[PDB]
């Protein structure tokens, strides 16, 4: 189907692949000249006597078979060369426009998920079109020389074999397309029956309450007794499937010695001919079976492949050309804005009027749970402006190009995340370079992180393990602050609530902060009134439909929703 | 192991796991029959051209492989049986004390992860300990058939390969132990990495302000690499697996092969028996494969029987047996209480004395994470009294048991779990009995759930799709109101923040609120505006040290963080 797509992804390994092929195909011939042996063995030599012979059979089959091993080592090696290449440049792919997609991959989605599809689906796509190629090649390497094995030795046997090929072949097929039939109508009422037991298991608190024990335990019973019934019709149907593919495929032995008379009526064969004959047979009936499941191999792998596809398939967030940028700006203004963090249920905010002039400390004050942290992430322009600009010095939103723009905002939250590293190039993900180690760790012992830089361990670069070790909130707030002191944003803007006060850190911390703020606008989530009122100004959060524009400076003279502010909302 | 542990939950259905053995050992026996039949063919069929049992004997293949299949069928479905059994009963004592655990055991672990537990656990127990039943019995069989067949054809090369079948076995136990280790360690470090890619992505928002695509591109990179490294290891190993194995036996084969032409230096063998000793050998080379992953496989099942078992192994919640509980209005009243909602994940209440006589409204304000919820919903309970009891009417909650206090109180929260059930029953969980339909559905429309109730499909009893929960919130709570007038607990606690609604939907419920809070107690989370005062009693708390609450009279009287929080704070 879609192996275009891929076979690029695939292409400049393709030599690898071949190289498999070319053992693969070697490997079944090992196994045919296996069973060739046979031939020499009884009719040529028990028949005969001949024990010089039996000194061939030992050796040669040790040989041959050291050959389907090596052939198995460099197959398996081969194949994971290129599975592990693909999975390599699909996940580098994946993760690429990952950093691209917007926040709604992320809001719609969740971590665990989107890090399941990218081990998951692409591991699942290398291995199983690789088990795809595989089986096929083996397929053709086994079927294809047995054929001709039966040739040399029997044109009658081989004839009549081929002929009823067709006939065991389409069996399998009609039972696994049946089957699978049997097998899919029930994925409707598996799913309904235990998603039901799942909702009963959530509304235990409910029902504790309630009282109703005595009714949910028949109620699990019954729909435990629904989920038994369906595995056992589950697991008998799709247990019927042997059986008959081996009753119907016996036939086929069957009509061969049925019909093994006439041509021993015509004394065609020798003994060791019809052990060749039969013995060929079965070991087809390895691969005839795999064939089909093959075809299902191929639609189980391409279509995960098009889950990934779709992944990739989505749009990063789109720009439309806004180079006007630096380090310098002032004030920001939100005219006329909304946006919508749901689909569409609640929406999140309304024709938003802000206007942060430099140096307008803010505090978060207004719509409890309404997400405040958005007007911030709404500055970051996580999400698409649905109305409104966001008039940061006199220019539109889309006259400001996101690398700067985003390079130009500082945000120190409550729970920040680093990466493995040391603890200062993790301050450092600015390139680590345009700030120099004296500047990255003075000014980081100088923000105030110095009982979490000095005397962590290897003081100078403390080194992460396990990505922070065990850091407090507080210490990674401080480490951001301290990347602030580093990057030192034009706009810096902050979120710490009521979590955790240790006097000389939060101290130190916001001196730092009103340093930062110097003719400076900031932001902060308010839940402490030591926040709020520590520094200057205190803003509302008009619950939506902010038009109010100013801080304690501003929303003081024009009472507003400091009204609400004061006794109703907060 | 804990077989000892699980035997009983098997006792009543022995004789099934009897029918598969039985079965099974047949199977084995149609199988080496098979092989036996193959000699007849060789030096009689053949070798003395008697086309009489060229005859006779593809019938009897024909037969065989019947056998085969009904065996098949039999034991599938018969293992099936035990196999389903054991999952319900399993499953159902898993709901049983899964009905036990408190509901932050319900929460210290995520719904979904229980649910998988017992789905999945369950099955895998069955599967995984059945198939161990299913390939111990039949490999041995054939294994023990096999030697049988070797006998009745010559001493000779049957004792060879009992000298050597221990050489094979040995090989592989040893090969399974090494690479076992190398996957161990492996999946250690696998944990490693792929965690550390999952931190990697989940910091998406932190990047994408600092602007380091380029970092994490390179990051990713790294730790993709030794993802594919990892991944080369693992199957490389795991694929040298087999053809070490093979090549073992490849020896057998050979020296089987010398030590048949020293026998032949005897003239041991005839060519049928020739062809029978390897053939089933091979036959058993099936079995021995199986045979030492089997005494792997119980591990796999009895461990996960060991995480249920340890799930069972919690402590159903305590209790007093104190019982003695009024089906009537009492006094709620809280003292000396300080508790913690999660084991210790944050620091919850302190010192609660709370005091709400008889009928006197209250409403949750305040600390936004303060779990005002839980300060009600631990009047219930939901997690033991730590210290400082709440005086029931002169009785301590620890006065009494649980069984009647869940049922003497009611909670209408903002989102209240259905079930499927005629939804006009789901009002009445506990004890549907004599309740009259007449009383039922006219308080529910008179509950003002008539705004749907009586358009909903089939009118009175009406259910929906997804457990008759297609309703909407306001819907719940309407119905969930009605649940309160039905069960009409003199003792009445409820939850609405009706900061979230529909302007018609809140006409209504605060209708039906009016409807229902005759002269009886009343709390509500919240974070609602206006319908805070619609019952003219309002309060609030923070700091989880309640000592002050209760009316809007009590609000008056705080004086200290409440009263404080209700004039400058909330």
């Amino acid at each position: 189907q879609t192996f275009r797509r891929l076979w690029p992804t695939i292409a400049p390994f393709k030599a690898g692949l071949i190289v498999a092929g070319v053992a693969l195909i070697l490997n079944a011939a090992s196994d045919t000249f296996m069973l060739s042996l046979l031939k020499p063995l009884l009719d040529d030599g028990f028949g005969k006597t001949d024990r010089s012979v039996l000194v061939w059979m030992p050796l040669v089959v040790i040989g041959l078979m050291i050959l389907r091993g090596i052939t198995s080592y460099v197959s398996s090696y081969c194949i994971s060369w290129v599975s592990g290449k693909v999975v390599m440049t699909m996940r580098r792919r994946l993760f690429g426009h990952m950093m691209g997609m917007p926040v709604s991959f992320f809001d719609k989605q969740s971590t665990g998920t989107l890090l399941s599809r990218i081990t998951y689906d692409s591991e699942q796509v290398a291995s199983s079109s690789s088990g795809a190629l595989i089986t096929v090649v083996r397929e053709g390497a086994s079927i294809i020389g047995l054929f001709i094995m039966m040739f040399y030795y029997s044109w009658q046997l081989s004839i009549i074999l081929i002929v009823l090929a067709p006939i065991v072949s389409i069996a399998i097929r009609v039972v696994s397309k049946r089957f699978r039939n049997i097998s899919k109508n029930m994925q409707n009422t598996m799913g309904q029956v235990t998603t039901s037991a799942e909702q009963m298991l959530k509304g235990h608190k409910e029902v504790l309450i309630f009282g109703g024990q005595e009714v949910e335990t028949k109620r699990f019973d019954k729909v435990s007794n629904r989920m038994r019934l369906q595995g056992m019709k589950m697991v008998s149907a799709s247990s019927i499937s042997d059986p008959i593919i081996q009753l119907i495929a016996s036939l086929a032995l069957a009509f061969v010695l049925y019909a093994a008379s006439f041509p021993s009526v015509m004394d065609s064969l020798t003994a060791g001919t019809i052990t060749v004959v039969f013995s060929s047979m079965i070991a087809l009936m390895r691969p005839l079976k795999s064939l089909t499941n093959v075809n299902a191999q191929f639609q189980r792998g391409m279509a995960a492949c098009q889950t990934l596809f779709t992944i990739l398939d989505s749009e990063q967030e789109k720009d439309e050309g806004k180079r006007v940028i630096e380090r310098a700006t002032g004030d920001v203004e939100f005219r006329n804005v909304t946006f919508t963090y749901p689909g569409r249920d609640v929406p999140a905010l309304r024709n938003i009027n802000l206007k942060i002039p430099a140096g307008k400390t803010v505090a978060l004050v207004g719509r409890s749970g309404s997400g405040k942290s958005t007007i911030a992430s709404l500055i970051t322009r996580f999400y698409d402006i649905d109305e409104g600009e966001i008039l940061m010095d006199g220019h539109d939103l889309r006259e400001y190009t996101l690398a700067s723009l985003r390079n130009q905002v500082a945000l120190v939250s409550q729970n920040v995340h680093l990466f493995n590293d040391t603890v200062a190039n993790n301050i450092a993900y600015a390139r680590t370079e345009q700030y120099s180690r004296e500047q990255i760790e003075e000014a980081a012992r100088m923000a105030y992180a110095m009982d979490f830089i000095n005397k962590m361990d290897n003081g100078l670069d403390t080194v992460i393990g396990e990505n922070g070790v065990l850091l407090s909130g507080g210490q990674r707030q401080r480490i951001a602050i301290a990347r602030a002191l580093l990057r030192d944003s034009p706009i810096l803007i902050l979120d710490e609530a009521t979590s955790a006060l240790d006097t000389e850190s939060e101290r130190a911390i916001q001196a730092a902060l009103d340093e930062l703020q110097k003719n400076r606008t900031s932001l902060v989530i308010a839940h402490r009134l030591s926040t709020i009122e520590k520094a200057d100004e205190i803003v509302v959060v008009e619950d939506g439909v902010i038009v109010e524009r100013g801080t304690h400076n501003d929303l003081l003279e024009h009472r507003g929703v400091y009204a609400q502010l004061h006794k109703m909302q907060f």
